[PDB]
Order: C-alpha cells, then sequence, then structure tokens
C-alpha cells in the first residue's frame, strides 16, 4: 500500500511534458526552417552550457514511436507536447505554405498517442518562432506577429482539432519576454546594451512591448478557436503562466509589499489582464508610460481568454523590498524594487536540486493554487510543468537512481491534494520533463526527466525510479 492515484478525482489527468526544441532534433530535416532557437544557439554558444544546440537533442522525431511506448509503460493518461511553427511553416507565414512532412509528424505522434489512450495537450507556441517572422518584423516586437500567430493555431486547429481536445495557445510568456528581452538570456538574445551581454535591444521598453503582443496573439487564438472551432470540435483552449511563489523575508509591510510586488510584475502581468482586462496597478505606478494600455477592444479581447490555466510551478523565493536609489540601471527586472532571495537568516528554502537557485517547497504549490483561486475567480487549472533537475556530473547508472526526485514528487502531490481538499479546480498534472533533455541555457547539464537519455550512448532511454515511482501511483 502507498499513495496512489485514487487520493485524486476520478478522470483526473496525469501526465508528462515535452516541447518541440528541446526534444525533437532533426532541426534542419523534414523540410523544417529556422527558428529563432536555431539561430541563438548556433550564433551564442557562449549563452549555452558547454556550447550546445538542439540540433539533435533527444532525437524525439525519429524516436517517437519508442518513445510513445514508454509514456504507456508509465501509464500516464496525457502527454503535453508543443508544435515546431517552423517545422510546419517554416516561413513563419501561412502564405509562405504549409510543410506536409512536417504536418505528418505530428500527426503521427497524436495518432500513436491516442492508441496509447493518452490524450494529447498541445502547446501551439513553447518559444520557438520561426526566423523568417523574426526577420521581417522583429517577431513579437511588432503588432504583425499577431495576425502570423493567428494563422499559425488556425492551421493547427484545422489539421489536429478532430484528434486534439486541449489547446495550450502559448507557454510561460513572462519567459520569452524577460529571458528574451531583459536578460537576454533566451532567444532572440536581447537587452540593453549596458550590460554588455547582447547586440541589440533594450530592457526597459522592449519586454512590456512583446508582452503586449503575447497577450494580443494568445487572445487571436482563442477567438478563433471559441468561434469558429470550439461548437464542433468541443476542445478547450487556455495558456501557461509561471511564477515563482513570493514569500516575504520578514514581517515587514516593506517586505510584504515588495513579495507581492515580485508577484505582480511575474504573473500577475499576464494574468490581471486575462482576468480583468488590465495590468496590475503596481506595474501602471512603478513602470509608467513604458507599460502599454489596452485599448478598449483589446481589452475585451484578452479578458477572459481562457477555458483553462495552465500553471508552472518549480520554486518560492523570499522577497526583500529595494529603496529607490541614484543609479541608473532601466530594466523590467529592477522596476519591481524588489530581490528575490533563496535564503532567509542563512538557511534555505527547502532542499536542494542539481538546479543552484532551485530549493524544493512543494508548499508554495498550495498557496499559488489557492491564491489564484481566491483572485481570479476559481479557474479551472491544469499544472502544466513541475520538476526538479539533477546536475549531469554521475554516470548513467547513478542518474537513473533518483530517490531525490521520487521524494520531490511525492511531496508535491500530497500538497497538490491538498489545494484541490481547499476547493482549487485542479483537472491535470504533467511532470516536467518527460526525458531528460535540451534545457535552454544550461544544455545537456541538466536532467529533469523522469525516464533518463544517455546522450553519450546512442541516445538510449532508461526509465528512473521517479517514472516506476509513477508508474506504481497510476495503478
Ligand atoms: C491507494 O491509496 C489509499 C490511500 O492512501 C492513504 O492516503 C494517501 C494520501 C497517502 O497518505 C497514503 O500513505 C495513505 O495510506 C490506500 O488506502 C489506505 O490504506 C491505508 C493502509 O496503507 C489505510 O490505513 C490503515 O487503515 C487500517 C484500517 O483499515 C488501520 O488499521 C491502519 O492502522 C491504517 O490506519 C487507509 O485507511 C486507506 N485509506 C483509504 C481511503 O482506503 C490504498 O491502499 C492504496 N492502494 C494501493 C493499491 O496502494
Ligand atoms: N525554463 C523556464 C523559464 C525560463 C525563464 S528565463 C531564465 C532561464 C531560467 O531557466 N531561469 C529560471 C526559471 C526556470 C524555470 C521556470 C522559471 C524560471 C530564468 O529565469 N521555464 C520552464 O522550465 C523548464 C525547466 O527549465 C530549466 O530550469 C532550470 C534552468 O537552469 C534550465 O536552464 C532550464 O531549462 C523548461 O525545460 C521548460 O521548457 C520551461 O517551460
Ligand atoms: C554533481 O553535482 C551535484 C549538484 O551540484 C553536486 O552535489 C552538490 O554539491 C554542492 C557542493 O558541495 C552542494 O552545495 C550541494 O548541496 C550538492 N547538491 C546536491 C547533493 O543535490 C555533486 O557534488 C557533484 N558531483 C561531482 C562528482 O561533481
Amino acid at each position: 500500500s502507498s499513495f496512489n492515484r485514487t487520493s485524486f478525482p476520478d478522470g483526473f489527468v496525469f501526465g508528462a511534458a515535452s516541447s518541440a526544441y528541446q526534444f525533437e532534433g532533426a532541426a534542419k530535416e523534414g523540410g523544417k526552417g529556422p527558428n529563432i532557437w536555431d539561430t541563438f544557439t548556433h550564433e551564442f554558444p557562449g549563452k549555452i552550457s558547454n556550447g550546445s544546440t538542439g540540433d539533435v537533442a533527444d532525437d524525439f522525431y525519429h524516436r517517437y514511436k519508442e518513445d510513445v511506448k514508454v509514456l504507456k509503460f508509465i501509464g500516464l493518461d496525457g502527454f503535453r507536447m508543443s508544435i515546431s511553427w517552423a517545422r510546419v511553416l517554416p516561413r513563419g507565414k501561412l502564405s509562405g505554405g504549409v510543410n506536409k512532412e512536417g504536418i505528418a509528424f505530428y500527426n503521427n505522434v497524436i495518432n500513436d498517442l491516442l492508441s496509447k489512450g493518452i490524450q494529447p495537450f498541445i502547446t501551439i507556441f513553447h518559444w520557438d518562432l520561426p526566423q523568417a517572422l523574426e526577420d521581417e518584423y522583429g517577431g513579437f516586437l511588432s503588432p504583425h506577429i499577431v495576425n502570423d500567430f493567428r494563422d499559425f493555431a488556425e492551421l493547427c486547429f484545422k489539421e489536429f482539432g478532430d484528434r486534439v481536445k486541449h489547446w495550450i495557445t502559448m507557454n510561460e510568456p513572462w519567459s520569452y519576454s524577460y529571458g528574451g528581452y531583459d536578460a537576454g538570456l533566451l532567444a532572440p538574445g536581447r537587452c540593453s546594451a549596458f550590460m554588455a551581454f547582447c547586440p541589440k535591444g533594450n530592457s526597459g521598453t522592449e519586454p512590456y512591448i512583446v508582452t503586449h503582443n503575447l497577450l494580443l496573439s494568445h487572445a487571436a487564438a482563442v477567438k478563433l478557436y471559441k468561434e469558429k472551432y470550439q461548437a464542433y470540435q468541443k476542445g478547450q483552449i487556455g495558456i501557461t503562466l509561471v511564477t515563482y511563489w513570493m514569500i516575504p523575508y520578514s514581517n515587514s509591510k516593506a517586505d510584504k509589499d515588495a513579495a507581492q510586488r515580485a508577484l505582480d510584475f511575474m504573473y500577475g502581468w499576464f494574468i490581471e489582464p486575462l482576468s480583468f482586462g488590465e495590468y496590475p496597478k503596481s506595474m501602471r505606478r512603478l513602470v509608467g508610460k513604458r507599460l502599454p494600455r489596452f485599448t478598449k477592444e483589446q481589452a475585451m479581447l484578452v479578458k477572459g481568454s481562457f477555458d483553462f490555466l495552465g500553471l508552472n510551478y518549480y520554486i518560492a523565493n523570499y522577497v526583500l523590498n529595494v529603496p529607490t536609489s541614484n543609479s541608473v540601471n532601466l530594466s523590467y527586472t529592477t522596476d519591481s524594487l524588489s530581490n528575490q532571495t533563496a535564503f532567509r537568516n542563512g538557511v534555505a528554502i527547502g532542499r536542494p536540486t542539481g538546479v543552484p537557485a532551485f530549493f524544493m517547497y512543494p508548499k508554495g504549490l498550495k498557496d499559488l493554487l489557492v491564491y489564484t483561486k481566491e483572485k481570479y475567480n476559481d479557474p479551472v487549472i491544469y499544472i502544466t510543468e513541475n520538476g526538479m533537475g539533477d546536475n549531469n556530473n554521475v554516470t548513467t547508472e547513478e542518474g537513473i537512481k533518483d530517490p531525490q526526485r521520487v521524494y520531490f514528487y511525492n511531496q508535491h502531490l500530497l500538497s497538490l491534494k491538498n489545494a484541490i481538499a481547499a476547493g482549487v479546480k485542479v483537472k491535470g498534472y504533467f511532470t516536467w520533463a518527460f526525458l531528460d533533455n535540451f534545457e535552454w541555457l544550461s544544455g545537456y547539464t541538466q536532467r529533469f526527466g523522469i525516464v533518463y537519455v544517455d546522450f553519450k550512448d546512442g541516445l538510449k532511454r532508461y526509465p528512473k525510479h521517479s517514472a516506476l515511482w509513477f508508474k506504481k501511483f497510476l495503478l
């Protein structure tokens, strides 16, 4: 006898997650065109650990049949995966033509998943923007992205919507904006010149520009799905957001307010437009005219534009107030006057993982969910990512034994259970990740999978103890 799925609601969806650039490989194969991550990893090897790329990744593009067998072996209800925009539309625009070989790959994966009784949860956009669109008008820096995003979504609805019943417009627009345009840590790698880190950009203005267009693009796809496809395809559409849970470093009003500002700027930036059609008051106050306004039309489009909310949860941080100052480092990051740290009084917020900044704090998952329920009218929620990373610095034999990850999932699922007990309408949960994969700026130095991938020996797959723990949990 042990903790198992019967403790969760009937029909609850347990799954594992993936994304196209991180898993697929075949970056220049099967008619696929270039995307901004091809470009970023090739042109800035200094920004990826060991100068790695997703050229091959897990080679999920060729190995998907064997991988789907692993999903079935674990016994999962669902699988979260994304569509490579430049694989299906190599020139970004619909008028640039649809790549039949790219459509065929996703159809093949979906049909195999369904034969195993696994529901595909499809992320339309997981950061891999076609280089053609980045080149033409600067990608999400331009309002032109909205119409092209809408057409890409429509292509997905038309080709896959007869079988796909859960759509996620985009993964973590916070990450795309902050990482791509404030810190320059992610493609397209833009930031202010004073950071001496990116060729082009403005960390004080571009993140706000990009976030606005991310929201409008999302809203365009949702409007189209609901008005044209939802009634006869009978699916649901949402968006995946990420936030840290923010804890005041001390009991002071200063730190309490700082914690809420940090949450406002990371989470509220997206969930308040989605819920209320406006940005958080703190952002309006502190960012001023660098923060775009929603026109009345835009607000109507964005407000209420989700059937469900996808939430990605990894960590919590303590937050300190940062006093105003005279030194002029203009950025989205410094705009919130907040400072996050994993340590209080010299003590870490939880158990360590193989990722330096990341400690275990399962309580924060429930805290986030209750906060979301209470502030945003009790939405339907899927946990679309939750997981931990190991440092890739031991043998295959050792990496497969991951009691730390078994511990991680036991504690987080117990916390999730308590959130459901508190009335949060959670309907599903997805492990990041299915396989050890290309972890963006960290390359292959960090392993998040419940399944091990031996990159040094034919990309061979081996279920970890965590996979076997889930297998048992899922009966
Ligand atoms: C699937 O899981 C259920 C529930 O598991 C319980 O709740 C989870 C949230 C975790 O905290 C688990 O650690 C916890 O056990 C299992 O049913 C439960 O089995 C336990 C025994 O392991 C029962 O506790 C015992 O009950 C007897 C009386 O029958 C007492 O004499 C014992 O001292 C002890 O208290 C528990 O009552 C029971 N709960 C329910 C709701 O039935 C279930 O066995 C498991 N299934 C499989 C196949 O593993
Ligand atoms: N990685 C992110 C957010 C990137 C934000 S920009 C910058 C880079 C980064 O990882 N960190 C921290 C972070 C990590 C995860 C979530 C939020 C914030 C940043 O703030 N989100 C999810 O995390 C998953 C695990 O991300 C790893 O987290 C630890 C990092 O060291 C590693 O590079 C990253 O790939 C990704 O694989 C998913 O594709 C993605 O949806
Ligand atoms: C492999 O990487 C892990 C993770 O970085 C190392 O374990 C960490 O060691 C540091 C330094 O002593 C500690 O501060 C952390 O608490 C450890 N993290 C854990 C255990 O999750 C490990 O030492 C590395 N091993 C080798 C051989 O390099």
